[PDB]
């Protein structure tokens, strides 16, 4: 401090210079005063010099002058008050101006001083946003030095987190495409982890997610699912899960779907839950993805996941959902319906219909059972496992709650799913004796009166399969169903009209 606190007032005169060359020879001096801790603890001390370093750094059109001036601000950036000094000096907009400077060396001090400001200085995020540094940081994502890219992506992550307007600026600045490029072309873990944190923050925005998917983000995140760094894989999985609802049109997912299946066998419950969630979303409405997941043993992996998950519905509900997807509207679905039985899946699926399962899990499980029931080899084991009495009790109770949303599930979807499962199970003659013995024919006739056209179709279809037996056909008639079936014959839904025409013919 000798040649410091006391060396301060002379340095204020040595900072401010009017000559385009004496302030240059002064700036390279101030850099030397920045390299010594004693002299920079004096630069931190008085705010006059700090404003002059910031001013002359804006004024200078010489690269070397701008470097030592920024390196000075960098050395002040290690000190807590140095930050407060740059905050007073208004250097944040000045530092932003050099995010467009070309020489690398000055970019590296500026993005670091801004980084330390965003971490330890209060209100710094608001100042960088006002200065338009967000758009300058996204443009910097094209540079090549990985240590520089790791700091820039972190600055964007601290700024975008919890701020929806910062996320929309990153979108408008082409951020999604730039961040995805970083994931495809670099192997440095610190940068890839930070970039995935940015994409994770952008993944929850309704506008950013389609653009990330458009840029190939699903495939880019898939490349790092095999990485030994847990924080990288986990953030990739969290990000993949948020975008997976918008990626039903993407192709080239063969590698991702194969890795996702292996991740189901993982011991990390967060890894397993995410992989089950992504696979469930990507297999929806995508026949090609259904084929691939089945081609890499996905049914067997999902059945093992549901067995290992037990009572945790964070795992079973997506894994059941994915299983219901892979068992319908898809080429090798008949082999998938059998595969569930072959891997001892039928007992656990029926179990998930009983407590303590919550209604969302029950919805998927009933849907899974309809698809499994399409395979005749599943008719007898589903009956032996006790599926028909339980589906009937769920249907009866759900129908009373409709006459008089639970867990986000409307009971009318329980009514429709349970009647649909019974519709397919009723193809087997022994299931029809069980369904008939439960005195379900009444309730089925009531469902013909239901306003939901899908509930009318499953109700008329199950009565149609039942009406092929003589004893049952008389019971449907005695139930008075001949009159609703007449109004059903003239329905906008075909399926409602044809099933009503079939039962009517069966009653003779």
């Amino acid at each position: 401090a000798e040649l410091a606190t006391r060396a301060i007032p002379e340095l204020t005169k040595l900072l401010n210079d009017e000559d385009q060359v004496v302030v240059n020879k002064a700036a390279v001096m101030v850099h030397q005063l920045s390299k010594k801790e004693a002299s920079r603890h004096a630069i931190m001390r008085s705010p006059q010099m700090v404003s002059a370093i910031v001013r002359t750094m804006q004024n200078t059109n010489d690269v070397e002058t701008a470097r030592c001036t920024a390196g000075t601000l960098h050395n002040l950036s290690h000190h807590r008050e140095g930050l407060l000094a740059i905050f007073k000096s208004g250097g944040i907009p000045a530092l932003v101006k050099m995010l467009g400077s070309p020489v690398d060396s000055v970019l590296f001090y500026a993005i670091t001083t801004l980084h330390n400001l965003l971490l330890h200085q209060e209100g710094a995020k608001m100042a960088v946003r006002l200065a338009g540094g967000l758009q300058k940081m996204v443009a910097l994502l094209n540079k090549t030095n990985v240590k520089f890219l790791a700091i820039t992506t972190d600055c964007l992550q601290i700024l975008a987190y919890g701020n929806q307007e910062s996320k929309l600026i990153i979108l408008a600045s082409g951020g999604p495409q730039a961040l995805v490029n970083i994931m495809r072309t670099y192997t440095y873990e610190k940068l890839l982890w930070t970039t995935s944190r940015v994409l994770k923050v952008l993944s929850v925005c309704s506008s950013n997610k389609p653009a990330i998917v458009e840029a190939g983000g699903m495939q880019a995140l898939g490349l790092h699912l095999t990485d030994p760094s847990q924080r990288l894989v986990q953030n990739c999985l969290w990000t993949l899960r948020n975008l997976s609802d918008a990626a039903t049109k993407q192709e080239g997912m063969e590698g991702l779907l194969g890795t996702l299946v292996q991740l189901l066998g993982s011991d990390d419950i967060n890894v397993v839950t995410c992989a089950a969630g992504i696979l469930s979303n990507l297999t929806c409405n995508n026949y090609k993805n259904k084929m691939m997941v089945c081609q890499v043993g996905g049914i067997e992996a999902l059945v093992r996941t549901v067995l290992r998950a037990g009572d945790r519905e964070d795992i079973t509900e997506p894994a059941i959902c994915a299983l219901r997807h892979l068992t319908s509207r898809h080429q090798e679905a008949e082999m998938a319906q059998n595969a569930v039985r072959l891997h001892y899946g039928l007992p656990v699926v029926v179990k998930l219909l009983h407590p303590p399962s919550h209604w969302p899990l029950i919805k998927a499980t009933v849907g899974l059972i309809r698809n499994l029931a399409l395979c005749p080899a599943n008719h007898a084991p589903l009956r032996e496992q006790g599926a028909i009495p339980r589906l009937v009790q769920l249907l009866v109770r759900a129908h009373q709650d409709t006459q008089r949303f639970v867990e986000g599930v409307r009971m009318e979807e329980i009514v429709e799913g349970c009647t649909g499962a019974l519709h397919i199970l009723a193809r087997d003659v022994h299931n029809r004796i069980v369904i008939r013995g439960l005195n379900t024919i009444p309730l089925f006739v009531q469902l013909l009166y239901s306003p939901i056209e899908n509930i009318q179709r499953v109700a008329a279809g199950v009565l149609c399969e039942l009406a092929q037996d003589k004893e049952a056909a008389e019971a449907i008639e005695a139930e008075g169903a001949t009159a609703p079936l007449t109004e059903l014959l003239h329905s906008r839904n075909e399926g409602v009209a044809t099933y009503a025409a079939a039962v009517l013919f069966r009653m003779s």
